[PDB]
């Protein structure tokens, strides 16, 4: 878990390095994936030109940064297609919608065996609280693993937030861009250890796989997606949650949707609080301090 965050990045920008990277990823059970794309003038939904594809698997302690721009999409696809198409190797994503659209549109490939960890988290929230909101990476790492992320380089982040320039076109890439690019795939693989193969997780992995497959089918159609699967960008389709995860949950104490019994203020505020000694759990009439004859 802690070891994954210390994986160094290896830039893959030659045919020789690509063949070696493929060989490693071919022996994996799970591969975390992400993309860095050109920032657009529109700042649109559809990702710009693919610059990097980031990969980090369980087979080797390393983050591959595939320079798709240098290699070209044709070279990258020829060596990575069957790997991406192999359903026996799980492809991990954190919000896969735009990435899947980009892989379909720009690279001509639809990945198989996809698991979307953002959707996984929302599916847990649906099961327990009838909440269909998508949460950011920082929130999910905190909530699931207890970690607080460092946060990205601010000059890198400001350049992306401005969106007046491609940013990821420039070669060679400076180290603080390469480190920024490598960050999310480390976090994704780390999250999979907490969410996948864990009996305390109240949703089955196969159910989230099938829910993720609906996203992949919707977003990998060989062309730009006009109609979104979700009502707003920061939520998950409720009918899809109903179908693949089941009914939404709620508080077992007060009956309300939006929180669990462990978070319930009505439960905690409703407990007996001793007016004489202040302790929760008994009243003053049953207090041993106030009434030592009881002890
Ligand atoms: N405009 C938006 C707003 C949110 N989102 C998604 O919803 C998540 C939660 O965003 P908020 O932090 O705004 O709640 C983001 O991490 C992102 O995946 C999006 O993709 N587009
Ligand atoms: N943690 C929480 C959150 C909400 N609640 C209660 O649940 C009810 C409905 O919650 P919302 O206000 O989120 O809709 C309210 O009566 C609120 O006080 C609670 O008792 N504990
Ligand atoms: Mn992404
Ligand atoms: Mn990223
Ligand atoms: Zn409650
Ligand atoms: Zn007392």
């Amino acid at each position: 878990s802690s070891m994954i965050l210390k994986y160094p990045y290896r830039v893959v920008d030659t045919h020789e390095k690509l063949k070696e990277a493929v060989t490693s990823l071919q022996g994996a059970r799970s591969i975390a994936l992400d993309i860095e794309a050109f920032c657009t003038t529109d700042q649109a939904k559809q990702l710009g030109r693919i610059s990097l594809v980031q990969a980090c698997s369980d087979a080797k302690p390393v983050v591959f940064l595939f320079d798709v721009l240098t290699l070209t999409p044709d070279v990258f696809v020829k060596d990575m297609q069957s790997l991406l198409s192999d359903r026996e190797i799980r492809k991990l994503f954190f919000d896969c919608r735009r990435d899947v659209e980009a892989l379909s549109c720009q690279l001509g490939v639809k990945p198989e065996g996809v698991l979307d960890l953002q959707v996984f988290f929302t599916a847990i929230q649906w099961k327990l609280r009838s909440v269909n909101r998508r949460s950011g990476m920082g929130y999910v790492l905190k909530s699931v693993a207890g970690l607080t992320r460092q946060e990205g380089d601010s000059a890198v982040q400001t350049a992306m937030t401005l969106g007046n320039r491609p940013v990821w076109d420039i070669r060679p890439l400076p180290d603080h861009f390469l480190e920024y690019a490598a960050g999310d795939v480390r976090h994704i693989l780390l999250l999979s250890n907490y969410l996948v193969g864990n009996k305390d997780v109240p949703v089955d992995v196969v159910a989230v796989e099938r829910l993720t497959a609906q996203y992949v089918e919707h977003y990998a159609v060989g062309k730009p997606v006009i109609t979104e699967a979700d009502a707003t960008p920061a939520e998950v389709n409720r009918a899809w949650l109903e179908r693949y995860i089941g009914p939404g949950g709620g508080c077992h104490f007060c009956g309300a949707k939006g929180h669990t019994e462990a978070e319930c203020f009505k439960k905690q505020n409703g407990k007996a609080k001793c007016s004489f000694c202040g302790e929760v759990g008994h009243t003053a009439r049953n207090c041993f301090k106030k009434h030592p004859q009881l002890l």
